């Protein structure tokens, strides 16, 4: 069974998930933002990864790896296939960032081992969950203005900030990835917005 033992490895990984602040460089001098997806219908994982400087949240570098897959998609497992393009995206950077925001989902996963907690984990560095959309939990519906804000509930756990960034764009969910905390990471996302949906590191990993 290689399936019970990527179930296996999932459990592992979700439980060595840190969900305290563990930055090591506070305030960053450089963060990152990485958006995966994929092409030919499966057959290709896409990465990009963006380097910004802290706090100007200036562009300075950006990265694209394309990689075969190599394994099949299988419910409750898409962090496996997505986590290596961009382990490839990061191992193209001319220097390494002090905070990582990644698009998609942090803790807040069915397993709580979403894509960015698995990569904030595997490579240690400090990872935010940035989704654009709900996976799991229960939340109050937002009322409409810019700021609202509700927690992701589920079994009894906040998982996530609901966090509308914009007024008139739906909400984010920002969750630890790995090494900071709930609270942390919507205080990080605010202070990497300018005037966008998206905090700067994850719109610029989008756009490349």
């Amino acid at each position: 069974m290689d399936l019970a033992s990527l179930r296996a490895q999932q459990i592992e990984l979700a439980s060595s998930v840190i969900r305290e602040d563990r930055l090591d460089k506070d305030p960053p001098d450089l963060i990152a933002g990485a958006d995966v997806g994929f092409e030919q219908g499966g057959e290709v994982t896409r990465a990009a990864m963006v380097l910004l400087k802290y706090p100007s949240l200036e562009l300075v570098e950006y990265k694209v790896a394309r990689i075969a897959t190599t394994m099949p998609y299988i419910p409750g497992f898409l962090s496996f296939r997505e986590y290596p393009a961009l382990l490839a995206a990061w191992e193209m950077l001319s220097q390494k960032p002090d905070l990582v925001f990644v698009d998609g989902h942090g803790i807040s996963h069915p397993r709580r081992l979403g894509v960015a907690s698995h990569f904030g984990l595997l490579v240690d560095v400090p990872t935010i969950g940035v989704a654009k959309k709900r996976l799991c939990g229960k939340f109050e519906p937002l009322s409409s203005e810019p700021g609202a804000l509700a927690p992701l509930m589920d079994k009894g756990e906040q998982l996530a900030w609901v966090w509308r960034s914009k007024a008139r764009c739906n909400p984010l969910f920002i969750a630890t990835g790995h090494r900071v905390s709930v609270d942390s990471a919507l205080a990080w996302v605010q202070r990497c917005m300018k005037g966008y949906r998206l905090p700067e590191p994850t719109r610029w990993a989008d756009a490349v």
